[PDB]
């Protein structure tokens, strides 16, 4: 066991009430909103296929030119209450907001840089309006924060000289200032989700990542801090050199998910996945015909897949420059919400069930040993195979939305056929099992 | 690398026309019929829940008392042409018939024992009648043969004395005599599927199992012989001490199948699974309420699973003592044929497709590189995920029964969405793909 000053801090999962809330929430929304919404993937007449929030990179735009977009930042249709209504109706329990993305433009009126909402035609504290509106709807707010900052020339990607070292030290102090500011201005914040922390410069400052975690924890009782922030003494990220998870939850499943048979290790720690609706667009991109766009069921599948293996899922939205949401995203949130209103009991506050995966869908476990079958693929055999772990029997099955009893037939030892409902629900649906453990 | 005299004889899969036919047939029926069909799992007022064809063992019936059932053997409803019609309409391309099971009662009038159909009130050569009738329908016939024989007291489970040695020698001669007799009486036989070869007496005599294979291949050109017969110089069964398959196909998947993700190794050799409709009954049992009984779709799922992993499937029937089939088996055969009539292009002459398994069902691959999606679990997403191997693309998709066109949308690198059809086909169905390598 290798010695470390800046390695993991939790022994297993946190079970304090604030962490339990973070976990039980299960479903979140991600908001990527920044100056990139304005060009929306197009620069100087050329539409770039890469992620819209990286347009400065794709189009090789210098900082001063890029940040000049602030002069155009005027989201006149923005209404925080409406955004918070959209989230509440979707059935999200929390929202993660880009306080600052790689571009460096802050959505709050920071005292530490001029590149903020205050210095735009719009002027208003967007971040603050969102925090209050979301909290008024009972929705927790989590802050995304990019460490990498393309607006501060003291940023370095690596330390290759004596001068790189000095400038980077200034950069960390600046970052510290912004972080403490965010924590003090908005003390209802429940999580900091760090990104842009992969560069060798950060990896060589493991100590700073440990300090950032602790500082924010000192400021905000019960705050969660993600693993992506963290590098240890050796510069190993997420998990330390002893293989132990740093931060409060693992945060590397991004537009992908663990395999339901081969990656059961994920059930040993808290974890949160994030996803996009198109293939890889976080910020607003004007042309979604450029890649595949996911349907609501394809998204709900991923949400349930996450919970079924002990994880949260956050579904991303890229708001328009004018402050409204594009039709496809309004369609998505409505549809997710209709389904979550019906079937959410098998998502919120649910967890890994301990059953072998079957082809029809996913199991989730409730707080009082309910086992939910979430059926995404309807068998023509009209029978849903349930193989039970050693010592577990199925006593009853119920269609969740109607209460109607479902036939359960033993087929071999440790195996049942659970009947499909007599009328096809016509959408993914839930059957609830009552189970019994021996001994 | 261990030198063997009685190990594997093939390198890889046989590819002579006889073996190609064995393989392309894909769907077989099993018939377990013998004296056990008379009591049907009940003896002296006790119904036994175990496999009816083992009732002699469950009820501890002495050989003399058990073989007396021969006096009650009179299958008045038997008609080999009706049996052949039932098979043909099920879509079975071959039938494996118990020439004799463990009980030792022979379905053909053997010269080498008194315990045959000849010495019953029915008298007739059931086996010969079946062989002709199946053959006239274009159906290949395979012979199940139990080496273990509870009717011959020279049988031994192990050889631990001079008397054991002398007796078991007589038994091997007898067995050789019956095998030669079957091969010469019925020269259209396409396969011998040996069973009851698990005892130490057989394992210790690997030479003999190699001899029986060779003897029969010489008598019946192109004949197939199952791995279950065979033990090598070291007593290792099915696969020899160098890990190589003995006989012509692997024959251990009995009432179970290989895992579609973890057991892709089975694709390297020919193999044949068998299954029962109830949990474990091969011969006729009078009470099918004692265990779970599979539905037709549950059976078709297993057939398709087998072909998807390069294997044959044989579905068992246990005819009634009277020569007719029980209502549940008639319904099964009919339902399977109906489906095979619609979707058989994706089963017959098909094989493993080399694609990663998906939740909606199975891939099979046709002879002209067609790739069939056989769908058992309809996604509410209206999309069927197809992840292609490195360097393969999907060019069209088609509802097999209606010809109707199917949208194929690329989702990421090496992944597609295939739409369901506009009308839910309403049962397991087939969508056919054209693919392209580079
Ligand atoms: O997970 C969200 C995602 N994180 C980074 C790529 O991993 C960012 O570069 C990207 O723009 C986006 O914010
Ligand atoms: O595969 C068919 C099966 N084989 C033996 C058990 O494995 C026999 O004991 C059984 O009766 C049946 O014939």
């Amino acid at each position: 066991e290798i010695p470390l000053k800046y390695g993991a801090t939790n022994e297993g999962k946190r079970q304090d009430p604030a962490m339990q809330k973070f976990r039980d929430n299960r479903l979140g929304a991600f908001i990527h909103w920044g100056l990139y919404a304005i060009p929306g993937g197009e620069w100087n007449g050329k539409v770039y296929g890469g992620a819209a929030e990286w347009l400065k990179s794709w189009a090789k735009v210098p900082a001063d030119e890029w940040l000049k977009l602030m002069d155009q930042w005027n989201p006149t249709k923005f209404d925080a209450k409406k955004w918070a209504k959209m989230a509440k109706e979707m059935g999200t329990k929390y929202v993660k907001i880009t306080t600052k993305h790689h571009e460096g433009f802050c959505l709050w009126p920071s005292k530490y840089t001029k590149y903020t909402v205050a210095n735009t035609p719009y002027k208003r504290d967007i971040l603050g309006e969102l925090v209050k509106a979301y909290n008024d709807e009972g929705i927790d707010v989590h802050f995304y924060f990019s460490v990498m900052d393309w607006s501060n020339p003291d940023y370095r990607y690596d330390i290759k000289s004596k001068e790189d070292s000095i400038a980077f030290s200034r950069f960390l102090e600046f970052t510290d200032n912004q972080l403490k500011e965010l924590a003090t201005r908005y003390p209802t914040v429940k999580d900091f989700w760090f990104d842009g922390t992969w560069d060798a410069s950060v990896k060589k400052n493991g100590w700073w990542t440990a300090h950032a975690e602790q500082m924010l924890k000192e400021l905000v009782p019960g705050v969660a801090i993600n693993s992506r922030l963290r590098a240890d003494d050796k510069g190993k990220r997420h998990f330390d050199s002893n293989g132990r998870l740093m931060g409060d939850y693992e945060s590397g499943y991004e537009r992908r998910l663990p395999d339901p048979v081969k990656d059961l290790k994920v059930t040993q720690w808290d974890w949160e996945a994030c996803m996009t609706i198109p293939e890889n667009q976080w910020g607003y991109h004007k042309d979604w015909s450029l890649s595949y766009v996911k349907t609501p069921i394809e998204v709900i599948d991923r949400i349930v897949h996450a919970v079924s293996m002990g994880g949260n899922m956050v579904v991303n939205f890229g708001p328009q420059a004018d402050g409204d949401f594009r039709p496809e995203e309004k369609a998505m949130a409505t549809a997710i919400g209709k389904w979550m209103n019906r079937y959410g009991k098998a998502v919120y506050a649910c967890d890994y069930a301990g059953f072998e995966k079957q082809d029809w869908g996913y199991y989730t476990r409730g707080k009082n040993d309910e086992v939910y079958m979430v059926v995404f693929n309807q068998p023509y055999s009209e029978r849903l195979i349930v193989k039970t772990p050693k010592g577990i029997t199925v006593e009853k099955a119920t269609l969740l939305t109607t209460g109607e009893d479902i036939t359960v037939v033993e087929t071999t030892r440790n195996e049942y056929n659970v009947s499909v409902p007599k009328k096809n629900p016509g959408e993914p649906y839930v059957i609830q099992l009552k189970v019994r453990a021996a001994k």
